[PDB]
């Protein structure tokens, strides 16, 4: 809800200082304290970093000793009636702790499951909390609420080490820009008007229902995420199974050639917000899935390269969508994180909305293909 916007204004004025990955949900904002290992799903497309999910466990139970302190301070005041706090840990206690305690080699309860799935594992090295209980237009945001954080990956196959320099190549276990976005999306999309249209339409309606329900999305996600077991996945009820019944045959077996595009968009949809899910279902039911499509495409074309503040020009009303605070494209952009206005310049472009925006474009480009 509102909890999203505030974190935006937190990192908005901070200009992504030290890749302070923002928190996504409130039920998972309580789990992001120091020394909290997170897991990250296998690397998706090169244009969005999949959300860091928590496993709800610490690291003192992960080495041989089951035991340090957080080098607090760093008062970062308010950002405008809301003061913020942070907790850190100096590298000097990282190397000394790594040398004082050695890997608890007898540990395969989650470790075997992780190395089987092939995920990446990161450790929280810095946290952003509050020393105030802020309530503003109402919600009840408690003291100590975590808004952002920083990670350091580690790898475990023979030894252990921290990766304050996050290399994309190295995993825990063992190409272009907007023009590339065009090519990649096109190559993926062309592999979908492959099956017979009747099934395509059935999938679209199933998705429409799924978008209105986050829980259905999550359930479908768990059934086939990084398991992809040899056995046919058991269908689930509701529109999620209406999607899964579209993705299998009479026996129930799945085909990776059709699966890969589905998980891709799933990642594209997990990056997006709940309200954006609802708006897409409305745009599918109203067949207005092309207006915002061309808009976002031309905006991303004029915003190259990304990660650099540059005001954009193109007006959306001139293109064809209805404008005015409340319009679908307006609220869509605001949910992605772009500041809109009524007169010129009608847009400010920020680097932090990089990942989500590409996914928004990707979702649009895929839905228009089946309509």
């Amino acid at each position: 809800s509102a909890f999203e916007r505030v974190v935006r204004r937190v990192v908005q004025e901070l200009d992504h200082g030290g890749e302070f990955i923002p928190v996504t949900s409130l039920q998972s904002s309580t789990g992001f304290q120091p020394y909290c290992l997170v897991v990250r799903k296998p690397s998706s497309s090169w244009f969005w970093k999949p959300r860091y999910k928590c496993v709800n466990l610490s690291i003192k139970d992960i080495l041989e000793p089951d035991a340090y302190d957080a080098m607090d301070g760093q008062i970062q005041g308010s950002v405008e009636s809301m003061n913020v706090y942070s907790l850190s840990v100096d590298p000097n206690t990282w190397q000394t702790l790594l040398h004082e305690r050695h890997l608890r080699q007898p540990e395969h309860k989650v470790l075997q499951q992780l190395r089987s799935r092939g995920d990446n594992v990161y450790v929280v090295t810095e946290v952003l909390q509050t020393q105030k209980e802020v309530e503003v237009t109402t919600v009840t945001i408690p003291s100590g609420s975590t808004l952002a954080f920083r990670v350091a990956q580690l790898v475990i196959d023979s030894d252990l080490d921290v990766l304050l320099f996050p290399d994309k190549k190295q995993r825990t276990f063992q190409t272009e820009d907007f023009q590339g976005l065009r090519a990649e999306v096109e190559t993926i999309s062309k592999e979908l008007e492959l099956l017979d249209r009747e099934l395509c339409q059935l999938l679209l309606e199933g998705l429409e229902g799924v978008l209105r329900d986050q829980l259905a999305l999550r359930a479908l996600e768990e059934a086939l995420e990084q398991g992809q077991s040899l056995g046919p996945v058991e269908p689930l009820d509701g529109p999620a199974g209406a999607v899964l019944e579209c993705l299998v045959l009479s026996s129930g077996m799945l085909v990776p050639e059709l699966a890969i595009p589905v998980v891709y968009l799933l990642g594209a949809l997990t990056m997006l917000s709940e309200t954006q899910h609802k708006l897409l279902a409305e745009a599918l039911e109203s067949q207005t899935l092309l207006g915002p499509l061309e808009l976002v495409g031309s905006l991303l074309e004029q915003s190259a390269p990304w990660q650099e503040r540059s005001t954009m020009s193109l007006p959306p009303g001139l293109l064809g969508n209805s404008w005015g605070e409340g319009a679908p494209a307006w609220v869509l952009l605001d949910e992605c994180g772009l500041e809109l206005g009524e007169d010129t310049p009608h847009v400010c472009w920020e680097p932090q909305a990089q990942g989500r925006m590409c996914a928004l474009y990707a979702s649009l480009a895929l839905l228009s293909g089946l309509s």
